[PDB]
């Protein structure tokens, strides 16, 4: 049973993704997050290697589970009559990147570089596992404050990665690319790189660059804080209007701005501790 295996704590958050609670695995006192999703709110279903019918979210989380700590780990899941329950890893202490940037303002380039590098490694892992996240943004990134490790969360709007066009999108509009706004069409990799440009701007400027549809399609990035010419170059390249003009993950990680990254433990000692 589920109520015997986990001590439930306070609500951490609710919205489009469902309702998430703090919790403890009674056996070993491991910190967990307990996510509830109503069967009515699930449009996308899949099958396990098992051949069992589950939310696409469970399929995608199982595909990315491994030693690699850059993606949130699914520990267990349960089917109830009207809902699924997901048991997820909970770092402690933790802060989400949205809240961290709200509290600290625009990050120093050395810290933005460390965080952005870790997000690139996590997104490479997803893509290597056949998973497209589709909602990369500061709210979906947790910081393990003691280890200086970032984790990607909320795979519930993701998809199997494919090389053909996507004509459905239920991620965050203001991190969505101009080809989605104009044509309701995108390709996975080039739409992910757009969302990474929005995230890097968010880190170095303290907020997202565009609010309205017309700004997204307009082809102009204004820098509201002091940002190095190399960092501006990378951001403007990720936010190229034409998807085929955007860098690959390899071209981002080889960019001159991305050189000499801090290790996670150095990031924690210098910036978080
Ligand atoms: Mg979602």
């Amino acid at each position: 049973p589920l109520e015997s295996q986990y001590q439930v704590g306070p609500l951490l958050g609710s919205g489009g993704f469902g309702s998430v609670y703090s919790g403890i695995r009674v056996s070993d006192n491991l910190p967990v997050a307990i996510k509830h999703v109503e069967k009515d709110r699930i449009s996308d279903w899949g099958e396990l290697p098992n051949g069992t019918r589950v939310p696409m979210e469970v399929v995608l989380l199982k595909k990315v589970s491994s030693g690699f700590s850059g993606v949130i780990r699914l520990l267990d899941w349960f089917e109830r009559p009207d809902s699924f329950v997901l048991i997820l890893e909970r770092p402690e202490p933790v802060q989400d990147l949205f809240d961290f940037i709200t509290e600290r303002g625009a990050l120093q380039e050395e810290l933005a570089r460390s965080f952005f590098w870790q997000v690139l490694e996590a997104v490479r892992h997803c893509h290597n596992c056949g998973v497209l996240h589709r909602d990369i943004k500061d709210e979906n990134i947790l910081i393990d404050l003691n280890r200086g490790e970032l984790k990607l969360i909320d795979f519930g709007s993701g998809a199997l990665l494919k090389d053909t066009v996507y004509t459905d999108f239920d991620g965050t509009r203001v991190y969505s690319p101009p080809e989605w706004i104009r044509y309701h069409r995108y390709h996975g990799r080039s739409a992910a790189v757009w969302s990474l440009g929005i995230l890097l701007y968010d880190m170095v400027c303290g907020d997202i660059p565009f609010e309205h549809d017309e700004e997204i399609i307009g082809g102009q990035v204004f820098f509201r804080q002091r940002v190095s010419s190399e960092c501006q170059h990378l951001i403007r390249w990720c936010l190229a209007l034409r998807p085929s003009d955007r860098p690959t993950f390899e071209e981002i990680q080889n960019h001159p701005w991305m050189q000499d990254v801090l290790l996670p433990q150095e990031t924690a000692e210098i910036h978080l501790h």
